[PDB]
């Protein structure tokens, strides 16, 4: 997260890191036993550690989890990013408290200008490289879907939303890959990609959640 402040610990319940060896992307507890990130994440075999804050100190409130299964939307495709989205089954339910919590998946797409929070482990520099202990936090407004498809022209499917700013220095970046955009307690978008992060009118793009909860609760009871 560039351009953003580091989270109260614990205060994004749902944030999940995506470890295999080290951290490597975000996710978003949906149910006990399941955790929705982005495709372009998927990896063979995952670690989710739920209950972070400090992702290189055992505070007390992790649960590490290995994935028993991990699915990627059949339609992804990794040239468009269209349908970045994947989920991935615990081998154990997490046992969900204060600090490790589901969000909610979207009653209705969001209206354009609705603020979130998106949050993750993610580069913190425009320029560089700097990534971070702490959990990064960025309050950002769903853009205009037309604002989303001049940034990115030809390239914004029906699957996709931009949230973010045109002026540069406040985006997501590699690492927040497959983690939660929340908007209103409802889980809106995944960390998908962009031009760079945090560039002025290449504003970041996410998939967008509120047209996948028929295919996460179909692949939820299927599994
Ligand atoms: N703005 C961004 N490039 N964010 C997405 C990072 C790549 O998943
Ligand atoms: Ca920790």
């Amino acid at each position: 997260i560039v351009g953003g402040y580091t989270c109260a610990a614990n205060s994004i319940p749902y944030q999940v890191s995506l470890n295999s060896g080290s951290h490597f992307c975000g996710g978003s507890l949906i149910n006990s036993q399941w955790v929705v990130s982005a495709a372009h994440c998927y990896k063979s075999r995952i670690q989710v550690r739920l209950g972070e804050h400090n992702i290189d100190v055992l505070e007390g409130n992790e649960q590490f989890i290995n994935a028993a299964k991990i699915i990627t939307h059949p339609n992804f495709n990794g040239n468009t990013l269209d349908n970045d989205i994947m989920l991935i089954k615990l081998s154990s339910p997490a046992t969900l408290n204060s600090r490790v919590a589901t969000v909610s998946l979207p009653r209705s797409c969001a209206a354009a200008g609705t603020e979130c929070l998106i949050s993750g482990w993610g580069n913190t520099k425009s320029s560089g490289s700097s990534y971070p202990s702490l959990l990064q936090c960025l309050k950002a407004p769903v853009l205009s879907d037309s604002s989303c498809k001049s940034s990115y022209p030809g390239q914004i499917t029906g699957n996709m939303i931009c949230v973010g700013f045109l002026e540069g220095g406040k985006d997501s970046c590699q690492g927040d890959s497959g983690g939660p955009v929340v908007c209103n307690g409802q889980l809106q978008g995944i960390v998908s990609w962009g031009y760079g992060c945090a560039q002025k009118n290449k504003p970041g793009v996410y998939t967008k959640v509120c047209n996948y909860v028929n295919w996460i609760q179909q692949t939820i009871a299927a599994n």
